């Protein structure tokens, strides 16, 4: 009578041993760039989740009792939640540190502010910003700041007996109300000369109109004297605090925190369910998974939210394109869940079939995380150590 359990137990043991091997390779090479360069704590949380997926088999195969019924209810949702919260936090981290995007609008005649913007654009590019540099002469005011996390306005000072903004910049300055500067993080720069009474008067003028509109001036204006090439060290130095506006780093403790919050969401659903509907029997558990689908809905949200963010952040090259492999993991995950959920529905009337299918789908969900995400990571660590130094 235990024949039906041989196949699922074999998968579960092979899968558990693979997950342990992956953890072993990772912990042995813990300070290595492949393991350190991304969400290290998140990849250990993820492995724990994959280990729990395989272990769920032993709970499905077990004879129903108060303890087994508790474990099943609590575990099915939790196992998945650990995986999909670690994965969502990984893509969320990628989306903040590389998702960030900046816009540079400059007004230049002799190419001085046009050079300042080029060297600023390079420094921001180096900080994982999708930088877009645009001359003011070829800029239309209406909704120009929309979609941008950071906006840098560059302008030289002109006018003989008084201050005057650079020729190309004036229309943009005149219709500044229309760009969407309210609540936007901004910073001004510009080239001028100290032989002139009002050194960089254009910067002061732009800073002040931005202030009235309700813009968030992150840093004080960069006012350069003479040739910008000789003040290059201060330009790049100014770029060090403008890049700071949108965080370029989420701390290891913060990653763990947001991941633990999302897992806690599942816990609260399935613990609250257990206290309302007391676990027990009388062959079968008292409260089936179909009696309350709130645990499943939460994991479907996590999968949906994750797959959205994974696709949006796919082209990121950080940590040997881990973003691409999270993509594959997630596209494969959707396919498993879209194929199995209808099977469970149309098969709900045969318990041994439900149990057996659950052993296959939960383990397959684990195997996909090991195959798409970890196997490529493993191949570099073990067979390409020169690429891991
Ligand atoms: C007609 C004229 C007016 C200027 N007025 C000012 C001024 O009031 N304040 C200032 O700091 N620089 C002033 N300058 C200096 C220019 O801003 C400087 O040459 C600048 O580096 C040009 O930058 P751009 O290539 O970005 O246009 C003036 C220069 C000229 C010839
Ligand atoms: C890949 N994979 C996901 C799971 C899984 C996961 C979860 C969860 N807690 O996150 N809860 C499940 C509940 C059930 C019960 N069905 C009874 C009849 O059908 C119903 C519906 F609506 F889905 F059709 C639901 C079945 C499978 C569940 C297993 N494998």
């Amino acid at each position: 009578g235990d024949a039906w359990a041989v196949g699922p137990v074999t998968i579960a043991c092979l899968g558990a041993l693979a997950t342990l091997f992956v953890l072993g390779v990772f912990v042995r090479h813990n300070a290595t760039p492949v393991v350190k360069a991304s969400g290290r704590e998140l990849c250990y949380i993820l492995l724990g989740g994959v280990f729990l997926c395989y272990c769920m088999t032993f709970i499905f195969i077990a004879k129903p009792s108060t303890a087994v019924c508790t474990l099943r209810r609590l575990g099915l949702g939790t196992a998945f939640s650990v995986c999909y919260s670690a994965l969502l936090t990984k893509t969320y981290r990628i989306a903040r540190i590389f998702g960030a995007k900046a816009l540079i609008v400059y007004g230049s005649t002799t190419g001085n502010t046009e050079y300042t913007a080029e060297t600023i654009a390079r420094e921001l590019a180096d900080a994982g910003y999708e930088v877009d540099s645009r001359d003011a002469a070829s800029v239309e005011a209406g909704g120009l700041f929309e979609g941008f996390d950071l906006v840098l306005l560059g302008c030289s000072t002109w006018g003989d007996d008084s201050i005057e903004l650079q020729d190309d910049f004036i229309p943009l300055f005149d219709s500044l109300e229309e760009t969407g500067a309210q609540g936007r993080k901004v910073a001004c720069f510009g080239c001028g000369d100290s032989s002139w009474e009002y050194f960089c008067g254009a910067v002061d003028a732009i800073e002040e109109k931005l202030k009235n509109l309700g813009a968030e001036i992150v840093q004080d204006g960069l006012r350069i004297d003479g040739d910008p090439r000789a003040a290059r060290d201060d330009i790049v130095g100014w770029a060090h605090d403008v890049r700071g506006a949108i965080p370029r780093f989420i701390s290891p403790a913060s990653q763990v925190a947001i991941c633990l919050a999302l897992i806690s969401g599942q816990l609260l659903i399935v613990v609250a369910w257990l206290v309302v509907e007391a676990p027990g029997t009388g062959l079968r558990c008292n409260h089936r998974d179909a009696s309350m689908l709130g645990s499943l809905a939460y994991n479907v949200l996590l999968i949906a939210l994750c797959t959205l963010y994974a696709f949006k952040t796919r082209k990121c090259p950080e940590n040997f394109n881990e973003a691409k492999f999270i993509g594959f993991t997630m596209y494969t995950t959707c396919i498993i869940w879209l194929a199995f959920l209808p099977i469970f529905y149309v098969t709900s009337s045969d318990y041994r079939v439900q149990t057996t299918t659950m052993c296959v789908s939960v383990s397959l969900s684990g195997s996909v995380v090991l195959g798409c995400l970890f196997a490529p990571k493993l191949y570099i660590i073990l067979f390409q150590p020169q690429k891991n130094v």
